């Protein structure tokens, strides 16, 4: 059975390498697909810097810090989607935007403890 949180190590991708620049076409779909790719080990993370979001496809799926005081290095996170400037969920600081991973070479791995909600 699925625990409330799962430890994952996500490949961190540079935005210009990403081949599939979002998870879908509605908030509900992107959240659903992100969660599936996270379970399958086929989800990457792009760190948000100036110029990143316009190079990715909306709706966006962010991982945001959900909790403080981070077990074994994995930051606790939850998913929040964004479309047209409106966010679906509320949480803490953004760690990055999730994208499909289809074999791109990462620059780093990001350890997270993901809330499965
Ligand atoms: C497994 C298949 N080649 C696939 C990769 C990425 C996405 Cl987003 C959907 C399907």
């Amino acid at each position: 059975m699925e625990k409330t949180h799962v430890q994952l190590s996500l490949p961190v991708l540079q935005v210009r390498d990403v081949l599939v620049r979002g998870f879908g076409d509605s908030v509900e779909e992107v959240l659903s697909e992100a969660r599936q790719h996270l379970k399958d080990g086929t989800c990457g993370l792009v760190e948000v810097e100036k110029g990143v979001l316009p190079q990715l496809e909306q709706p966006y799926v962010f991982i945001k810090r959900s909790d403080a005081r981070a077990p074994h290095g994995h930051v606790m996170v939850e998913l929040v989607a964004e479309l047209e400037g409106i966010q679906y969920g509320r949480s803490g600081e953004t760690l990055g935007v999730l994208v499909p991973h289809v074999g791109e070479i990462p620059v780093a791995y990001r350890k997270v403890l993901l809330r499965k909600n």
